[PDB]
DNA sequence: CCGACGTCGCATCAGC
DNA sequence: GCTGATGCGA
DNA sequence: GTCGG
C-alpha cells in the first residue's frame, strides 16, 4: 500500500498502547490516525502533508518525520527490546488472553508458547481454546473457502427452520478476498423489539452446525451472541483445513438494519460513524438510532427501514459495505 | 485548556 | 443467588 | 493522542 510503512508503525503504536500501556483512548487515537492515512491517496512526503488528515496530531506528524527520514521508529526500536513488553505482546495474541491475563502471566512467570502449554489448567476455557488453535486463527480465510462456510451455514441454518436469515458480514460483506473470521447476524420472526416467542432460537442452530461437525468449539455462548470456532470438511486422503473462529448474532428481526449496519463494519468506520452521530444528535447501537436530548438522554427509537436511512439521519451520504474498510 | 472519545454481549469476580 | 464492576471480545 | 468548544 501507498503508505504501508507508516500505517504498520501506527498500528504497532496502537498495539503498545492497548497491551502493554492498558490506554484504550490511545490505541483508538493510534488505529484511527492509521486508517486516515491508509485511505490518503497520495504518498505521504512529511509530517505536516499528513498533520492535515483528520486524527492525525502533533505528535504523530512527529513520528512520521522521523520514520521517513530513518525508516523507523526510535521509540518502537525500544519497545521491541524491552522484555515485559515482548512477553505481553505475544501473549496478547492468544484469544481470551487480554491485557490483564498477559501482565499476569508474566509476573507468574508464564512468558512463552511452551509455558502456557505447561500451564493449560491455568487457563480458562476461552483461553485454553485459544491457545488449542493458536496457529490456525492467525491464518486468513480465502473468500473461496468463505464462500463454502456461507453455504454450509446456511443450508443447516434452513434445515432447523427455514424462517431463519442468516446473513454474513464483516469483511466478506465488504467485499473481501480474505477474512479474518467469519460473521454471521441471524434473523428469526419469532424474535423481535416486541417480544421472543420461541426460545433457544439461537442454540437450536449452534447445537445443528455441531451435530453436523461445522462448529467444534464454543468460546462464549449467551441467548443471542455465539462466539466459537468451526471448520470445513476436507476430502480422502486430504490435509484439514485450518479451524476458523466463527461469531453468531442474533438480532431482533425488525432491527436488522441496524444489525447489518453494526455487523459489516468496520470497527473503526461504526467509531467514526456513532462518533459523527453523536455530533449530529443521534446515539446508534446495533439495534436503534435514538436522538439525544439536552438531557444527554437518549429519546425514543426513529423509524428505520434501511441501512441508508441510520445514513440520512445523521446527514451522510450513504456508504455501499465495499467502501466502509476502514 | 480539558472533557469526551461507540456501544454492547458473555465470562468472571467480589460484595452482600 | 443477585448485582455491579471488570475483562475481553464483537 | 486528537479534537472541538
Ligand atoms: N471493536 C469492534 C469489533 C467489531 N465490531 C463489529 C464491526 C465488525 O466488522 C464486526 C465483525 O467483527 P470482526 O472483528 O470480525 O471484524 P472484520 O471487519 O470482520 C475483520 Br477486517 Br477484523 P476480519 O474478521 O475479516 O479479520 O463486528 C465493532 O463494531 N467493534
Ligand atoms: N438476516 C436477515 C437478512 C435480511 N432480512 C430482511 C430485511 C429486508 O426486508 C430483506 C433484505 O433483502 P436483501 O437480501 O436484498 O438484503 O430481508 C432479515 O430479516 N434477516
Ligand atoms: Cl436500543
Ligand atoms: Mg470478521
Ligand atoms: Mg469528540
Ligand atoms: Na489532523
Ligand atoms: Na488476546
Ligand atoms: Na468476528
Amino acid at each position: 500500500t501507498l503508505n504501508g510503512g507508516i500505517t504498520d508503525m501506527l498500528t504497532e503504536l496502537a498495539n503498545f498502547e492497548k497491551n502493554v500501556s492498558q490506554a484504550i483512548h490511545k490505541y483508538n487515537a493510534y488505529r484511527k490516525a492509521a486508517s486516515v492515512i491508509a485511505k490518503y491517496p497520495h504518498k505521504i512526503k512529511s509530517g505536516a502533508e499528513a498533520k492535515k488528515l483528520p486524527g492525525v496530531g502533533t505528535k504523530i506528524l512527529e513520528k512520521i518525520d522521523e520514520f521517513l527520514a530513518t525508516g523507523k521508529l526510535r521509540k518502537l526500536e525500544k519497545i521491541r527490546q524491552d522484555d515485559t513488553s515482548s512477553s505481553i505482546n505475544f501473549l496478547t495474541r492468544v484469544s481470551g488472553i487480554g491485557p490483564s491475563a498477559a501482565r499476569k502471566f508474566v509476573d507468574e512467570g508464564i512468558k512463552t508458547l511452551e509455558d502456557l502449554r505447561k500451564n493449560e489448567d491455568k487457563l480458562n476455557h476461552h483461553q485454553r481454546i485459544g491457545l488449542k488453535y493458536f496457529g490456525d486463527f492467525e491464518k486468513r480465510i480465502p473468500r473461496e473457502e468463505m464462500l463454502q462456510m456461507q453455504d454450509i451455514v446456511l443450508n443447516e441454518v434452513k434445515k432447523v427452520d427455514s424462517e431463519y436469515i442468516a446473513t454474513v458480514c464483516g469483511s466478506f460483506r465488504r467485499g473481501a478476498e480474505s477474512s479474518g473470521d467469519m460473521d454471521v447476524l441471524l434473523t428469526h420472526p419469532s424474535f423481535t423489539s416486541e417480544s421472543t416467542k420461541q426460545p433457544k432460537l439461537l442454540h437450536q442452530v449452534v447445537e445443528q452446525l455441531q451435530k453436523v461437525h461445522f462448529i467444534t468449539d464454543t468460546l462464549s455462548k449467551g441467548e443471542t451472541k455465539f462466539m466459537g470456532v468451526c471448520q470445513l470438511p476436507s476430502k480422502n486422503d486430504e490435509k484439514e483445513y485450518p479451524h476458523r473462529r466463527i461469531d453468531i448474532r442474533l438480532i431482533p428481526k425488525d432491527q436488522y438494519y441496524c444489525g447489518v449496519l453494526y455487523f459489516t463494519g468496520s470497527d473503526i468506520f461504526n467509531k467514526n460513524m456513532r462518533a459523527h452521530a453523536l455530533e449530529k444528535g443521534f446515539t446508534i447501537n446495533e439495534y436503534t438510532i435514538r436522538p439525544l436530548g439536552v438531557t444527554g438522554v437518549a429519546g425514543e427509537p426513529l423509524p428505520v427501514d434501511s441501512e441508508k436511512d441510520i445514513f440520512d439521519y445523521i446527514q451522510w451520504k450513504y456508504r455501499e459495505p465495499k467502501d466502509r474498510s476502514e
